[PDB]
């Protein structure tokens, strides 16, 4: 009815709940940062199986698929943990799963705090501006159109009528509460800026990551093997900046 | 003739450095990378000794120091590797030890003809440019000065006064044979020009270890002990650009 098929079919592929997995009975750093990796581990299969039934996407040439996953990968997991902590805590918790909820207390380590300081602007961000379920869904796919390879992808052509249609959804999911053209034109800014920041955002999970990767058997943190290739294939390169990142505003 | 402190930077040269190379059999893609970084590790405990005697060094902050040798390591290495194919083979060959030199046949079948053909590019800019001994002494010393953190050195005031020094240094040398306040001048200009684009150049090298480093395992490629422990330290975090590099020109 009120609601574009588009956006309700993207509400429909939504994963399930995903659990951490983590133990509640035995906490601290290696162990913390452990079960996030499960978590991450969890969540990349969830976003693979999503992308499989994600309108277009799997038009694109296979390698431009998995390049895409890889690459966004990182965001749409940190995109993912601000709409949970937005819908679950008010923003005042990060909620990575319903079995690793974190807070001040749980963040000894600068290192680690610091990192989550950052991951709690999306929430944040998310409080302040009131974002819905309709607009995030259509701000997550672009999320996942948000970057490709220097050289540009194989499917270039198919991949820029997709990023059009999810930014004529977006616009859609605006317009379903900003009636105003004025108003729904700057929430159109504003909700692409935040995606314009998330670059920035995300380097910083990327160099923190690679940084734990590098010596989890000195730290004792386990990488599971399907974020392992991720993080092994990418991340390198990405924080060389040799990857092209998309942005709304110059 | 030859100012004091340029002698005193010749005198505590390292002696030579062998990689340890078993040229009795034929190449191969993990032996070649291999005996680099068993050189490495070698070059890297040389320069540790060499920056104990280097006048101005010492008086830095412990930990300015170890900073400055880790993230400088990989621009002293090619530097120098520069300086011996440009002095031992006419700079046509790659000489990274007497008992590893790579002509270009041996490079174009090691499986990374395209890193050597890049590193080969400073020798050729030796020849170019008719580098002297004392202008490269001097030189060397600002790569290990080039590079600095984002919050700066503990003993900030004390680098900027030794980098200072050397950099009036780099100009004495350079007054040793050019002549004519203009063609010296243009000569300042060329070498400081030649360190900032080894930035560039480093950034390279910087990511193929990186990449050889997280597959050591599958590709056989054994990373020595401090080798290992500079890049674990520093490489992500300079590749993502989370340092300052310093330059001469804007
Ligand atoms: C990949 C993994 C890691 O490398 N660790 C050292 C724990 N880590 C990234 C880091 F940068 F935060 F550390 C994350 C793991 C799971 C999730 C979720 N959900 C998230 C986030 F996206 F929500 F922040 C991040
Ligand atoms: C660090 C090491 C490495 O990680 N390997 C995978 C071998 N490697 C860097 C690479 F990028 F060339 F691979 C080097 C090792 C020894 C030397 C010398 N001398 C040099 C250089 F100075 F010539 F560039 C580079």
């Amino acid at each position: 009815q009120l609601i574009p098929p588009l956006i309700n079919l993207l509400m429909s592929i939504e994963p399930d709940v995903i659990y951490a997995g983590h133990d509640n009975t035995k906490d601290t750093s290696s162990s913390l940062l452990t079960s996030l990796n499960q978590l991450g581990e969890r969540q990349l299969l969830s976003v693979v199986k999503w992308s499989k039934s994600l309108p277009g996407f799997r038009n694109l040439h296979i390698d431009d698929q998995i390049t895409l996953i890889q690459y966004s990968w990182m965001s749409l997991m940190v995109f993912g943990l601000g709409w949970r902590s937005y819908k679950h805590v008010s923003g005042q918790m990060l909620y990575f799963a319903p079995d690793l909820i974190l807070n001040e207390q749980r963040m000894k380590e600068s290192s680690f705090y610091s990192l989550c300081l950052t991951m709690w602007q999306i929430p944040q961000e998310f409080v302040k501006l009131q974002v819905s379920q309709e607009e995030f869904l259509c701000m997550k796919v672009l999320l996942l159109l948000n970057t490709i390879p220097l050289e540009g992808l194989r499917s270039q052509t198919q991949f820029e009528e997709m990023r059009s249609s999810y930014i004529r959804e977006l616009i859609k999911a605006i317009g379903l509460r900003q009636k105003g053209v004025v108003s729904s034109s700057q929430r159109f800014y504003q909700l692409t800026k935040l995606l314009d920041n998330l670059h920035d955002l995300v380097k910083q999970l990327h160099l923190y990551c690679l940084n734990t990767f590098i010596q989890s058997r000195a730290l004792s943190v386990e990488f599971p093997e399907m974020m392992s290739e991720v993080i092994a294939a990418q991340l390198p390169k990405i924080l060389a900046g040799m990857v092209k990142p998309l942005l709304f505003h110059k």
